[PDB]
């Protein structure tokens, strides 16, 4: 828009601790072989948070079938939290699938209703080139020790445009029920795509989450709910305290 | 030559003696303290009476029912501000990590811009009525940025915007302009029936089931509009309505119950 | 030492106060209005000690008895619980509101109180007369209460709490002690208020400190410790706040 | 037909009520605190009338609106309300009671009515000047009301409902209706008012009738089945009392 | 002394007051429905006091033993339970009613009981013969109990509590005490009613006071401090209603 | 087919039925007490038969209306029924209790009904002038009811349920249905049955099968998927006896 | 002495109990469908009496040990238990019911059980040879039981408390006493039975007493408050019910 100021942007503050945490991280005496065991030194309110509401939402579907989505995945940071959480809660259940969708090139295009800020451009987070692969092996490298860590495809990247991976893959997974599905697009059309392709694979207590439902830089999902669902189709709610995620129980 | 018996004014809610006795009795009691200038903002309570309290406790029992709802907090009929600085520090209360939950208040600022027929139960319901002085909203914004300078994300702007005009054009115009619009609490208070109404029906796609809608007259004789604007909406039955024990008002619904 | 590791008001807590007492003072709201719209000048910080004193007196709505504050000031809390008792107890005459304050500020105190550099006799003293002026805003509250015809429901005792509090007790034999709110922030006082209410307690009264873990001022728990100790009950926050303290008597 | 089939009192709540009414008119209690000793005279029957009225009232102080009674013959529901009003609601203004009757008695009765010989017209007539008086008991309760000051918190609406009640309805246009008490016995005005009073209900609303499952009096049933149906809302008893039997509009 | 500062009636209360005993004196309703009609004249202030008696016995209904009253006057709570009783008890001929009353107003009082002027031998007295009267009354409520057979369900116990309490406890070796209503007002007999009650009490047992923290009558507070302490049940109010303070014994 | 996969009595529930029968029979009780020991007399299957009637009947004190038994032979659940309307509501005249049957067994039988040997016309007859006799016995346990003098309490309907329950329901507009018992057993006067009572239902109110699932009388089963379908409510057992099924309308 | 101050039958409990008695002796009920019909006998008052030991047993359900009835007479309640524990526990064949009388009455009477004219020396005796005939009652029962092979499980004890109780806990140190029934009416025999028990009972326990609060039969409260105190535990009833009175152990 106009006035930046207006959307959401770290404080000087939060810019200072992000970048004191990092550069304690790069220059720790911590031994090498001991950094692992101690990453909550590194790992600020903003990100504690996000680790915690990931949390909650996984909670909430351990009495429901079905495999996690995660719609818009960048370096994996959602991933990585659910692959461990997964360890946590779920040790006996191989059918617990993650799976993470996105171009790993950015945003493929956008649209006029997307266009509010600056950061809405074709390639804005694109991550290096390969990437993938190293996300997989981070994810083997936590599945090595799953007690079920002997079934493959407990993880799966699917690379590309989710409107035509998503489909893709559903039609090649006629197995699904979708138990947690966690949409992070930013943008409206995937989002309306991606809400219409998933729909006959949830069941009722299903959990359906936004990472930017109601941000004004973002205005594509909730748009893309209004089209779909409507914004009353179903109680969308917060975990108190934090503007995001908004989620809702399929159903309720 | 034979007239009819006219309206009982005393049918209407108002102040007893003794309440307009307390409100003068501190009002003097306030512009002459001997509490320094500087500590009068950390002792205002002695100067807040049981009505104006009960509306502050209500605000706040509103607002803790949609701290997980997403969206906004929005007033139609805001006059001098009193409930957008509830709102404000509550906000800071209970949301300090939370820059989306944006502040709005609609208001002409001039009073009413005109009246219905069925408005014309008192004698207050007159085009103009509530108006407050000219400039006023600059002063209102100066306030609440106040509050702002020191939330946690006081560096996000336009978290508390207030909106002047008349409701049936800037509340569909604000809406055309923010898509991303969620909103968890609508507080009606502009008393009148055509604005209600017209507010009602453009707020509907912007709901979640337990977004609260809340009427500062619903049931009030003086000012049937609220409900008239319902029955003609959405019936009052559509959602349960509600009262706080004790307390004429607020009435409140949570969208889809 | 490093009056940081106090608690003190960040710049931005400093300005929000200056702007609202500026734009207070300086309003184009009419004067009869203001008492109509005093939130636009009650910051986070305020508005939290009013829904902290809400919630305490909401957890003695069904306990007999009477509210105390031992330590008053300018009357924050009185003015509160002055109003929350419109608000909760139309019906209840026996409700007595009860501030006990020299209102001459501290007038002494211990060198265990001796911490930060606002430990000195006088400290928090209010002007000279403020009593009778406290008083008539509280018969302002009062004179539209159903029970206005009945007086001394807010009483304000003036002097030393160790001599006032039990002078009190004693010329008020049918007291029942619903809710006793310890801001006194000093060692002695505290020690000798606690030791005088205990008979008037009753399972579910309330007992609140405003400063009991507070580097700054530990003589009210220096008192806990040595009258009850610290697990005598259940000591609790109302989350979020770091104070006030309260525990339910008997738990 | 046997007339016995029908409730009617035993002899002993007949000795009852007699022995009570001669005790009351004929009193050692000075006059002027007969008011504050009524219960002496409150038999088992009545007593348990006035604790469901506050049963069905304390399930609405969540519900805005006003409080109707059709059927009012000399007020008992009126003046229970009336003072339950003040127990639970002193700062509700808003809490009209409106009571509707003809005051003469049953204004003519339906052939589905005629069950039993109480069935004519002009049943239930109090005397000539009787809403005058009732209005007098009313106004006196509300004299010491918080909110006494506001009139026409109690009315009271003389005719046949099957006019009165579309009237009122149109000419209070801001209505909620939170309890809705049927006592008029007959089919034709229950009809009538049930089809009325409908836009002014909310989901909570209470809806309750004094004889809807009795021999003598199947006017409500017929009514509700006609309206309504009697699966529509889940109709309950307080337990151990044949009557009121409720609804919670919406359930 | 300022007479002001003890609870007494507003004008308005003393108002409603002598305008319903006018109407009730002299009322257009027909006699035989006068006991059918009494929440006409029944104000906000005595159905406080007959919904705080239901509260109370609501809470002994699963607790064998009786109901005992000390300090009667004419019978206004011993009315609202006989009524009660028939309500939720018809199968219960062992839930006896006990008032205890001199009938003959104070009998004595303690300097600790002499705060405000009413204060003084023969208080509260009721007239000669009074207690054959209130006899009369409850017999007339019993005439219709499914126990109505059953007599002495309802006992007037004549004399000073000191002797006629224990007299009654050693003449009734099968007593437990339910729900025990202290409304004597005076130290002396409610300490010594006090002890002699403790060995009939078990838990569950309700203990009830009228004036526990009224500064007019600190008699029972005194009693209170004396026989167990303030704290050792938890004191409770029903919200809004400044008197009765009840405890549940053992809790 | 094999007789030995419908349900049937051990020869160890044989042997103690005929044990008790001659014990009852033969007993050295005197004859005054035996209806003060029925007990004794009194095996697991029918205790669990009259603690289930119990629990259907607690399901309902809530819900206005009657309580009807489809199918009453010598009426076994109307003597329960009668017994528990005394110990839970004394104070209900309107809680009757209305017993259906031909009285000379089965009057005809469809061929969905004719899976065992005993689906035949007739069957489950009881004596010429039996109605007579089981109206002696509810008017003996109804002569101690508080509602006594109150007549047609326990009505008893003579002749097939296809005729008699519409005709019955014609004359009793005033009906709600609170509880309603089917033991027909048979397909076409259950199906015609529960096409009758549906208007007279409300949400809550309990409909009861003795049969549902038997595989020797499928008719209940037959026609509630015929007239409403098994997954209209939610039917269920009480845990650890294969009936009653129960439904509570509307849910 | 008025007999009218102690609980007895009103004429027309009389009536029903005599009337049920004319219509079970003389049924037109074929022989062998009694025992299927016995509730049609039962009335108000003895089914009471069943929906208490029901409520009773299934409080012990969780709690391990025996059943005991001090004070059989006929053998009522022993009845009860054989059917209750075969509707709760097929499966539990350490469930023993063990019932103590002397069979002849009332072995002796203390001066303080002699407050009406029924204390005296073999009051309640049963015929000569009864015990033998309750025991046939018990094993008719037994005999269709999941556990019926195991013999003991329903034992007949007799002789004076005194000696018997103490005499069979002596031989049965695996003794765990889930349901203690007192009901002995004396004061001595009570007294010696609490007293042995004791060492039996874990927290859970429940003590149950037929007539602790009953004028005629101060006994048991007597002993009670020797033994124990009544503020030991918490006593309950039944809602509705005079008796039994119970407390759980421990709590
Ligand atoms: N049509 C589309 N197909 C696939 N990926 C898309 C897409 N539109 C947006 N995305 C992806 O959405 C991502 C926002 S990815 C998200 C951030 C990440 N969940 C975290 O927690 O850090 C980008 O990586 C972008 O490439
Ligand atoms: N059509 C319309 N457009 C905008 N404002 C309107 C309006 N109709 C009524 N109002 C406004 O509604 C307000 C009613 S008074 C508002 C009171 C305020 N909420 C308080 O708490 O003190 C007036 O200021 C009036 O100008
Ligand atoms: N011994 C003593 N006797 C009486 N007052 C005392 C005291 N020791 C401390 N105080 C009082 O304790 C007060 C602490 S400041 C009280 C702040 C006030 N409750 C508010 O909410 O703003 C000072 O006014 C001080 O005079
Ligand atoms: N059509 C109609 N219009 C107005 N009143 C009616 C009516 N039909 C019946 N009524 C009134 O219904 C009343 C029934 S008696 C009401 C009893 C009263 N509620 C009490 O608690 O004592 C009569 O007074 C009768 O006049
Ligand atoms: N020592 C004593 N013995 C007996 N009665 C006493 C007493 N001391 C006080 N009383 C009685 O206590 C009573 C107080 S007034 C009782 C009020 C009554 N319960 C009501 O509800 O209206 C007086 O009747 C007085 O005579
Ligand atoms: N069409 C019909 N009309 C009337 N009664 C019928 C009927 N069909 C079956 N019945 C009756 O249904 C009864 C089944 S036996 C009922 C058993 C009884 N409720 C008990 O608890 O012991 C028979 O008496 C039979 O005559
Ligand atoms: N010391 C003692 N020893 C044994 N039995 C005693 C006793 N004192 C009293 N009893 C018995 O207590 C019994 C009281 S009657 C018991 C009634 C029985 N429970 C029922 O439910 O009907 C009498 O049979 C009497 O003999
Ligand atoms: N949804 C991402 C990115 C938002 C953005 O860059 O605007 C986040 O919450 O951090
Ligand atoms: N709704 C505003 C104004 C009412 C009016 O002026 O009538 C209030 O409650 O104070
Ligand atoms: N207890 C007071 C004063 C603290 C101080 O000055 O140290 C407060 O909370 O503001
Ligand atoms: N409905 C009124 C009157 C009934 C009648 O007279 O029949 C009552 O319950 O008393
Ligand atoms: N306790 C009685 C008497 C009070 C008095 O007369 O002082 C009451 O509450 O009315
Ligand atoms: N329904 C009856 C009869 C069963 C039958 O005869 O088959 C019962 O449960 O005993
Ligand atoms: N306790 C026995 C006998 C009582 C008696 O005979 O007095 C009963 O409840 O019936
Ligand atoms: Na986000
Ligand atoms: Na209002
Ligand atoms: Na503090
Ligand atoms: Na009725
Ligand atoms: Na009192
Ligand atoms: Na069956
Ligand atoms: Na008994």
């Amino acid at each position: 828009g106009q006035d930046l100021r207006a959307f959401v942007h770290d404080s000087p503050e939060e810019t200072e601790t992000t970048q004191r945490l990092t550069k304690l991280l790069t220059n720790s005496p911590i031994p090498t072989e001991e950094l692992v065991n101690n990453l909550p030194l590194f790992l600020r309110r903003h990100q504690m948070t996000d680790l915690l509401s990931m949390d909650a939402l996984y909670r909430q579907v351990l009495d429901v079938p079905g495999v996690i989505m995660e719609f818009g995945v960048r370096f994996g940071r959602h991933l990585g939290t659910f692959a461990a959480l997964r360890g946590v809660y779920e040790p006996y259940n191989p059918l617990r699938r993650i799976v993470g969708f996105d171009t790993f090139t950015g945003f493929p295009d956008v649209n006029d209703v997307d266009r509010v800020g600056p950061t809405a451009y074709q390639g804005r987070f694109a991550v290096p080139g390969g990437y993938p692969a190293y996300l997989k092996e981070v994810l083997d490298a936590h599945e090595c020790s799953d007690f079920f860590g002997h079934v493959t495809q407990r993880s799966v990247l699917v690379e590309g445009d989710v409107r035509e991976t998503v489909p893709r893959y559903l039609a090649e997974n006629p197995q699904t029920v979708i138990a947690l599905a966690y949409f992070d697009l930013d943008l409206y059309e995937p989002t309306k795509a991606v809400l219409e392709a998933i729909r006959p694979y949830l069941t009722k207590g299903s959990i359906v989450a936004f990472d930017e439902l109601d941000n004004p830089k973002w205005p594509g999902e909730n748009i893309a709910m209004r089209k779909v669902l409507g914004l009353d189709h179903a109680p969308l709610r917060l975990l108190p305290g934090r503007p995001a995620p908004a989620y809702l129980r399929w159903g309720d």
